[PDB]
């Protein structure tokens, strides 16, 4: 069966960090569900791009499990993810079943909020480092993409392609990732 | 006054090539209007991301002129742009008033369809070269971004950041482009 990805989309999400992974994962033949944190309604992203989610998170979370749960960044988006009990439950379940969790920019700070993957090497946007490192529960990395087992993190809009291709490689292998990469006109 | 950009959004547009320039231009303090070719309704992009335009093209075209007109790629999106009489009128007017026209991936093939900027050096997605070069009306480039006066072209999803920053540099200058670039985590 095809792999499945849940992308959790909150108000104030960075739209580039949402769309790049969604699009690249779909190019890889992954079934992606863009799930709205607040419900089924369109979501106003950080730079005012408005995206219509495929489903509410309430509905999508009942259609698990997923091979990856993806958390976009954006400062306000990540704060919304961090404050959500539903996100907490989803991430804890994903961690418990040894499934991949991928987060970019400010996204990884939601891992901290929900006590996910402590002891991992992680990266974040430079401006989100202090929040992520509060308490020293992770070890910090400046790599564009960091993968420590099932915790996959990345830095910012500009590292979104590498982040998305890392998810593809983790799920579908190096060859598929290379096949998907070539038509993107990268490197 | 702030610069103004018109981004024309058609069904089958490449969502990455739509969102990256919109977001980066807004980071640069440009007033961007995402205008739906077909009207006010949400637009199903090439990888099924659904974007709600700010306005219909019918309405937005009456609120010109714009400092840049931006054509995203996506094979089917670009075909829709190429077939549109409204797009023809907008591009001809922009060309006539010596305003910037920016197109990426398959997007530049709409310049060919509407007989815009003949004699320019252009680039496109590798797979769109043959369509763009039909008749030899342009000279082809393999640069990630090509700017020949007021015709600014680029290659693919992976060159979208360079494309968007080139638009910012053209409108608001090198220093603003560098300021906007740094937080994106590029290079
Ligand atoms: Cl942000
Ligand atoms: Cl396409």
């Amino acid at each position: 069966a095809s792999k499945r990805a849940l992308v959790i989309l909150a108000k104030g999400a960075e739209e580039m960090e949402t769309v790049i992974p969604v699009d690249v994962m779909r190019r890889a033949g992954i079934k992606v569900t863009v799930a709205g944190l607040a419900g089924k309604d369109p979501v106003q992203c950080s730079r005012d791009v408005v995206i219509c989610p495929d489903a509410s998170l309430e509905d999508a979370k009942k259609e698990g499990p997923y091979d990856v749960v993806v958390l976009p960044g954006g400062n306000l988006g990540a704060q919304n993810l961090s404050e959500s009990a539903a996100v907490k439950e989803i991430l804890k379940e994903q961690e418990n079943r040894k499934g991949l969790i991928a987060a970019i920019c400010a996204g990884p700070t939601a891992l901290l909020a929900h006590e996910i993957g402590f002891g991992s090497k992680v990266t974040t946007h430079p401006l989100a480092k202090d929040k992520m490192m509060n308490g020293g529960h992770y070890t910090y990395s400046e790599n564009e993409v960091e993968k420590d087992g099932l915790i996959l993190t990345s830095r910012g809009p500009g590292t979104s392609f590498k982040f998305a291709l890392a998810i593809v490689e983790a799920l579908n292998g190096k060859e598929v990732a290379a096949q998907v990469k070539a038509p993107l006109v990268l490197k």
